[PDB]
C-alpha cells in the first residue's frame, strides 16, 4: 500500500515554472511533510529574484498526500494509494473580476523524496489589480475543499474558493477547478464525498533576504 511511505517524516522538493503575462519566474521549495499529524513545513524561494504576484496566491499551487485521514476514513486517501508512481494534479484558478492560472502537477516519489514539480500559466490579470498590483495581504485563511471521485477518469475532483485578504479589508475571490489522475496503472482507492480541512500560517525566514515564504500547514480529512 501507498500509505506505509507516509509512515514518517518524509523530505519534500518543490519546483515551479511560472509565467503571468508574459512574466517568467522559477520557485524551489524545501521542507518535510509528516502524513500522520498530517502536517507541512517548508521554505520556498523564487530563485529568478522579484516574484511578479503575491505569495499566497501560490500556495494552493506549490502536495495533498500528505493530508491526516483518521482511521475511519483511511478507505479514502486516493492520494496515497497512487503512490510511489503519483498523480497529475491540474487547476484553473479564476480570479474573481481578474486573470486566472492554470495549472499542471505531477506528484511522484524521486526516490526518496516526494516532489512536487508544476507548469503555471498564467494570463489576462488587469493592470491595475490586486495580483499584479500587489495588493494582497501577506497569509492565507482556513479553508475546506469537497473532494469527490470522477470514475471515468479513475481519480478525483474538487471545486472550491480561496479568499485572500486584500489590504483595505475586502476579499478577493479565487475560484478553484482541480481535477486528479493516477501516473500509474496499479490500483487505487476512490473516495466516497468527503472535505479536506486545511489551516496555513505564513511568514519570513529572518536570515533569508531573498523573496521567500517559509509555510506551515495543517491538512486533516473529515466529512463522514
Amino acid at each position: 500500500k501507498g500509505e506505509e511511505l507516509f509512515t514518517g517524516v518524509v523530505p519534500i522538493l518543490v519546483e515551479l515554472d511560472g509565467d503571468v503575462n508574459g512574466h517568467k519566474f522559477s520557485v524551489r521549495g524545501e521542507g518535510e511533510g509528516d502524513a500522520t499529524n498530517g502536517k507541512l513545513t517548508l521554505k520556498f524561494i523564487c530563485t529568478t529574484g522579484k516574484l511578479p504576484v503575491p505569495w499566497p496566491t501560490l500556495v494552493t499551487t506549490l502536495v495533498l498526500c500528505f493530508a491526516r485521514y483518521p482511521d475511519h476514513m483511511k478507505q479514502h486517501d486516493f492520494f496515497k494509494s497512487a503512490m510511489p508512481e503519483g498523480y497529475v494534479q491540474e487547476r484553473t484558478i479564476s480570479f474573481k473580476d481578474d486573470g486566472y492560472y492554470k495549472t499542471r502537477a505531477e506528484v511522484k516519489f524521486e526516490g526518496d523524496t516526494l516532489v512536487n514539480r508544476i507548469e503555471l500559466k498564467g494570463i489576462d490579470f488587469k493592470e491595475d489589480g490586486n495580483i499584479l498590483g500587489h495588493k494582497l495581504e501577506y497569509n492565507q485563511n482556513s479553508h475546506n475543499a469537497y473532494i469527490t471521485a470522477d470514475k471515468q477518469k479513475n481519480g478525483i475532483k474538487s471545486n472550491f474558493k480561496i479568499r485572500h485578504n486584500v489590504e483595505d479589508g475586502s476579499v478577493q475571490l479565487a475560484d478553484h477547478y482541480q481535477q486528479n489522475t493516477p501516473i500509474g496503472d496499479g490500483p487505487v482507492l476512490l473516495p466516497d464525498n468527503h472535505y479536506l480541512s486545511t489551516q496555513n500560517a505564513l511568514s519570513k525566514d529572518p536570515n533569508e533576504k531573498r523573496d521567500h515564504m517559509v509555510l506551515l500547514e495543517f491538512v486533516t480529512a473529515a466529512g463522514i
